[PDB]
Formats: structure tokens, sequence, C-alpha cells
């Protein structure tokens, strides 16, 4: 019952709707911390990543919890139409900066987003965790917010999440639901 | 189950902490939404607004709910600690002048209990200043959340989160 950080929130917002039929994508595998957490609330995870050791790892994990309900991919996520066949209860992204386009092609993130966004249930919804980090980023030029933040309103609730008084800058959380 | 909007989420913040021993206030009355909802889930409410017709509303209101657990105050909320001698378990200020509304935030945050909570919904020099005030605590004393809608044409309310840590 402590004030949640962002990933505690991306976790509760998921597991609000999710259920033993739900199908859940983790866009973003890497060691396999939420596909481990949303497996056992859900009735099948599928998680992408490009490196064969992210899945070795997370294979072994959550072979280690003894954890069935998943399908791990090697394949970028902005490919999920093609192995993901159901109508999608939730998903989750970790992501770094992704600067936003000189306006003067979507980056492959922002197509896996609108992808996930399509494919959501009503009452679905989209935890996206971002995480500049050392490398450093901007949040008034940042594609997922500006993308996020040009959503029609009558067709999703986007909210943003985030600490404000921590010295070294954290994670941010973009929660979203699908109205209709 | 619906996803909150900014005052359905300072509502459940507060109450996740309420019992039916603790103390809280509302630094702005106005017509007494807060009031109505939180002097439910605890010990004793004190509310504060500078207006009379705030306080012949709530009354009627509370009155009306049947709700006898409040202190209704006609004084500024720069104020409060003469009248609130309890420690704090929760409180809410609904913004939308600047050095009284920062002296009514730190007297609260100085009276919260360690673990107690302040909700800050925010609706102009006095926002900044208050924005700035919470970016500048201390990040082991007190933990700032801010939780916005992002999507939405028209600028809406956004809520600002704090709780006590030490």
């Amino acid at each position: 019952a402590m004030i949640k950080r962002p990933i505690h929130m991306s976790h509760d917002f998921l597991a609000e709707v999710l259920d033993d039929e739900s199908i859940v994508v983790d866009a973003t595998m890497g060691n396999g911390n939420d596909t481990a957490f949303l497996a056992g609330l859900s009735k099948k995870v599928y998680a992408f990543d490009v490196q064969e050791q992210a899945l070795g790892k997370t294979s072994q994990r959550l072979s280690d919890l003894g954890i069935e309900n998943t399908e791990l991919i090697l394949d970028g996520h902005e490919n999920l139409d093609h192995y993901v066949r159901e109508p999608i209860r939730a998903a989750i992204f970790n992501l770094g900066y992704l600067p936003s386009a000189d306006k003067s092609k979507p980056h492959t993130t922002l197509e896996a987003i609108e992808k996930i966004l399509d494919r959501l249930e009503v009452g679905g919804r989209l935890a996206i965790m971002i995480y500049y980090g050392h490398d450093g980023g901007d949040m008034e030029k940042d594609a997922v917010l500006e993308y996020v933040i040009g959503l029609d309103q009558r067709v999703f609730t986007a909210m943003l999440y985030q600490p404000l008084n921590q010295i070294n800058t954290p994670p941010f959380l973009v929660m979203l639901e699908k109205l209709q």
C-alpha cells in the first residue's frame, strides 16, 4: 500500500483488466520481468525481443518459475500482427528515448504501438514505461508522447504518471485505455 | 474499475491510508465534494474556506448526508495550525494568493504522519510556485508523483500526490 513506483503502477494498471481468458503482449521481453509477472494473471503472453540472449535468460527464468503459458518470439515488435491473431487485453513496452521525428515512416516502435492500439479490446490497456537514463532525453521532443497526445480523447484515455522530485531522472509511465 | 480521472485517483490515494482513527485536512472546502467523501472514511475532517456561502452549502450537504464528524472553519488555510492539533493522516488541496497557498502546504507536510498523504489537485504564478516547491522536496523525505491527462484538448485538472516517508 506504498505510493507506487511507475513500474508497480504499470503492473497494477494492467492486472486490473486481466482474467484467465486474457491475451497479453509483452512488446519488450528483455530479462522477462513483465512476462514473468503477467503470465500468471492471463491466458497467454506473447513476448518479443531482438536478442537471442534475452530469450535464453527469460526461458530458463520462466522455466524455474514453472510458467508455461507464454510464446517467446525472436522478432521485432512491429511484426506483432503476424503472430498474435487474438484480441488483446493488455500490452506493455519498456522504452528508452525516442526523439520525435524531424518534420523536415514512423519509428518501428510507434508502428508496434499503433498496431497494439488497433488490436486492443474495448476496456483493454497499454502501459508504456519510458526511461531516458544516462543517455538523456527530452519530454518535449518525445515521439511516443507526441503520438499519445495526438490520440482522440473519445477513443482513448491517456495518462502520465511520473516522479516529480527525484534527483536522477527516473522512468515515467504512459497509461492508455481503449474507450470504443 | 475505470481508468481514473485525477479526482478519482486523489480520492482513492487518500482512502488507501485512512481509517476511523484518522484526522483529515481539507484546505479548500468549496462546495464540499472532498469533505463529504473523506468524512465517511475518517475520524474527523477539518475543512477550511474563506467564503460564507461555501460553509452554508457544505453544512446543508453534510447534514443531508447525516455526516457529523467535521469541523467547518471560516478562515485562511495558512492558519490551519491553530485549529488542528492532531497529527494529519490525509490532506487535500484544490488549486484554481501564492504566499498563503505555500504556507498552507508546508504547514500540512510538516504535520503529516509518516505514511501520511497530501493530494494537490491543480486546475499562472500560483501553480508554477507550488510545482517548483514540490519538485524541490527531498526525495528521502517525500515521494512526489504527477498524474496528468495527456490527450485531452481542453487543458484539464491534474494531480500531485505526496507521501511522507520519515
